[PDB]
């Protein structure tokens, strides 16, 4: 455990290395887009993780333009590794059109197959699966994807991406077990909410961090956490924090992204009109208003406000 932590600390740049590139790999000329310093550092870290076949999770906050990062990663893989696909993206039915239009604008040459339709259409698509290059990027709904779970499990997916999963209520343990059953060299997991103090969720994250544990899940080694083992549990929590520290590092729109927009919320004082002033004085000079002020009844003064 010491060796892995030391290697992770050595890999992560510290200090002045976040302004000057320590790796001589220049950006591709064909790539269209501007990369900031933290973006370049994250791209280098992800490339090193993929090249070394070491698992890692990017815990960056949502809304930072994941599409740009995904496009850059696919471009880097295609230029060097030639990994054109297949790649699995799971989104709700309301989001298919967004990614479809984005892919059509960015790359009309790539065929996009949505595996949704009638039974006869599904049969025709199944007959078309034998044709090579029938589909390269696949987007499908949750229900239809889980309907053909046995068929889809045969293909090893290079990367797993899930978005807006917590919003679905009725998540059975079988679906989570099937998700864990999928084997991928690179695993990505996104959390759009603060970490809850829930045993089940943290246990699932801890199991996802370290794959291939020989201990069965059902065989609980220590239950009924009495007062005797409080020090041991505190030590275990410290060890888990030490394990999770190097792979997780929050980056914000205000602290790290120092290419800041010059935001300011201006306040304009406006002089009231004479009609407005007359109505204002009439409402204040109303004896009911003074009675509400003196009595302090909440609804009266609130309605006056």
């Amino acid at each position: 455990i010491a060796d892995v932590t030391a290697v992770a600390e050595a890999i992560l740049p510290k200090g002045s290395a976040r302004v000057t590139t320590s790796v001589k790999f220049n950006a591709p000329s064909l790539l269209y887009g501007a990369l900031r310093d933290y973006q370049k550092i994250g791209l280098d870290w992800l490339a090193k993780l993929y090249r070394k076949n070491l698992n890692g999770i990017l815990a960056d906050e949502a809304g930072l333009g994941k599409t740009v990062q995904i496009i850059a990663f696919f471009a880097h893989l295609a230029c060097n590794e030639g990994n054109w696909g297949p790649h699995l993206v799971v989104v709700r039915s309301c989001n298919i059109l967004k990614w479809e239009l984005e892919l059509k604008r960015w790359c009309p040459g790539l065929k996009i197959l949505s595996y949704i339709g009638s039974h006869r259409e599904l049969k025709a698509k199944r007959q078309e699966w034998a044709e090579p290059n029938s589909f390269h990027v696949c987007i499908t709904s949750y229900t239809q994807f889980f309907r053909g779970l046995t068929a889809f499990t045969r293909v090893r997916w290079k990367c797993l991406v899930i978005d807006e999963m917590q919003r679905v209520k009725g998540m059975t343990e079988r679906h989570w077990e099937a998700v864990f059953t999928l084997q991928s060299q690179q695993r990505l997991l996104l959390i759009d909410s603060p970490l809850h103090n829930t045993f089940l969720e943290l246990w699932t994250m801890v199991h996802f961090l370290v794959p291939g544990i020989s201990r069965p899940y059902l065989s609980s080694p220590l239950r009924a956490p009495s007062e005797e083992s409080q020090d041991y549990y505190h030590k275990v929590v410290i060890r888990l924090h030490r394990v999770t520290q190097p792979f997780i590092l929050r980056r914000t729109k205000r602290d790290v992204e120092k290419q800041l927009t010059k935001k300011y919320e201006h306040v304009l004082k406006c002089r009231l009109s004479n009609r407005q002033k007359a109505l204002y004085e009439d409402v204040i000079l109303q004896p009911g208003t003074q009675e509400a002020l003196k009595s302090g009844h909440f609804v009266n003064v609130l309605s006056i406000l």
